[PDB]
DNA sequence: CGATCGC
DNA sequence: GCGATCGC
């Protein structure tokens, strides 16, 4: 299991703004020693660049009508899954979705 | 031995 | 380790 399984990281990433999560539920999505670690250094980088969720390292809940059920959090989804060829520490592949947002594409 | 995302 | 949703 790859998303488990140590690497390290890749890409750039996109230039935003502070409305930067509206486009997370939206189309494709937004832009930004294991993907867990990797996750919380995401988040926690998001809490130092100018809230106790992001602080700690975890996801921030999104709106109440881009959630399903038990999802409520902000979703790295892999454009070009790792099972057919996707790096998994891509920067550029990765996109922050919403629930709903990414169980429509898959 | 489900895939794919979260804690 | 564990939890969630979808699954033609
Ligand atoms: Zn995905
Ligand atoms: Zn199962």
């Amino acid at each position: 299991s790859k998303r488990n399984k140590p690497g390290k990281a890749t890409g750039k990433g996109k230039p935003v703004g502070d409305k930067w999560l509206d486009d997370a539920g939206k189309d494709s999505g937004a832009p930004i020693k294991s993907f867990d670690d990797f996750r919380k250094a995401v988040w926690e980088e998001v809490s130092k660049d100018p809230k106790s969720s992001v602080s700690k390292g975890y996801s921030p809940f999104t709106p109440k009508n881009q959630q399903v059920g038990g999802r409520k959090v902000y979703e790295l989804h892999a454009d070009k899954p790792i099972s057919q060829g996707g790096e998994v520490y891509d920067m550029d592949n990765i996109r922050v979705t919403t629930p709903k947002r990414h169980i429509d594409i898959h």
